[PDB]
């Protein structure tokens, strides 16, 4: 209907654009060097630090292997 | 067949990449700040403030709500 | 196997990221304002003017109808 | 779970954001100028390289034709 039901503060602007796993649970890169996986309701689940700002928007493999890349060079494969 | 059938002014330029929904219903973020929702016709649905430039680009979870980061350092849920 | 098959100049810095229509026919914004449709075998089926570089990817509707923001703050929807 | 199971070195940043194939062979462009395809256990399949940054995410046809932008105005399709 358009009203918010949860925001969730990364470190720095959210430029990745998030991708939605096989549970629902939600994983999105931040400028903060961090893949971030929420789950569903807005509680984290995890974060991952990588070595600098995660522009690349989270791929999601069969399995629910989550790849993402970011500006350290890196293309990440990150277990769930 | 390549004819417009309508565009529709956000208020600064539109990075983000659309989502569509299970109604039709597509989803983009301006750097306006907005999250805007357009309803399949081209007359807006609503649009959501968040506090900077939504360069993220919309997801899409099984019950509809939309997924989006913006540039003030939030990963957003928002409903329908 | 790696081996390209075609590659298709457009007037600048193809930022926008692809997208495949039903029929295969590929969709590409360039930073030359034009949203390029190619069909499948590397052949201009047509591009459209907008105001300014298309940064933003093209999303596609179930009746083909292609979805993608532009740098001149619209968001546009283009007939096939 | 979120333990790391492998990064791959490109040489630039990675902008663009991971596709993957029918087959599981996940497709990344880097800012060396480089579209990587990495097996999906880390080891590189390949990589194209074109004339400028790859900031386009890779889009895959029903074929599995990689289609992918690029900073030097061209919009590769390359075979698997
Ligand atoms: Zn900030
Ligand atoms: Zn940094
Ligand atoms: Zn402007
Ligand atoms: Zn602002
Ligand atoms: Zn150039
Ligand atoms: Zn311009
Ligand atoms: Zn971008
Ligand atoms: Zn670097
Ligand atoms: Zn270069």
């Amino acid at each position: 209907n358009g009203k918010l039901k949860w925001k969730f503060e990364t470190g720095g602007s959210v430029h990745s654009s998030p991708a939605i796993g096989q549970d629902g649970t939600i994983y999105v890169g931040s400028n903060d060097h961090y893949l971030y996986a929420i789950n569903p309701n807005g509680k984290l689940k995890w974060k991952f630090e990588t070595g600098g700002s995660v522009h690349s928007s989270p791929a999601i493999g069969q399995d629910g292997t989550i790849y993402v890349g970011s500006n350290d060079h890196y293309l990440y494969a990150i277990n769930p």
